[PDB]
C-alpha cells in the first residue's frame, strides 16, 4: 500500500512492523515464508539468528539448499 514510512510506537503495534527490518533481511536470504518468519521472529521475540536457526530446522517444504 505505502512504501516506507511508519511513525513511532504508541503501544500496540502489529508484530511483522516490529520485526520488519528483519522479515526484509529474511526475505533476502530467501525466506520468503511470511506467516512463518513473522511467528518465528515473534517466538524470538525479534531474533533473526534464532528465526534462522528454527526455521532451517523446520523441514516442511521452505528451501533446501546444501553444501
Amino acid at each position: 500500500g505505502s512504501s516506507g514510512s511508519s511513525g513511532p510506537s504508541h503501544s500496540l503495534q502489529a508484530p511483522e512492523v516490529r520485526f520488519s527490518k528483519e522479515m526484509e533481511c529474511l526475505q533476502a536470504m530467501g525466506f520468503v515464508n511470511y506467516n512463518a518468519n513473522l511467528q518465528a521472529l515473534i517466538a524470538t521475540d525479534g531474533d533473526t539468528n534464532a528465526a534462522i536457526y528454527k526455521l532451517k530446522s523446520s523441514q516442511g517444504f521452505s528451501g533446501p539448499s546444501s553444501g
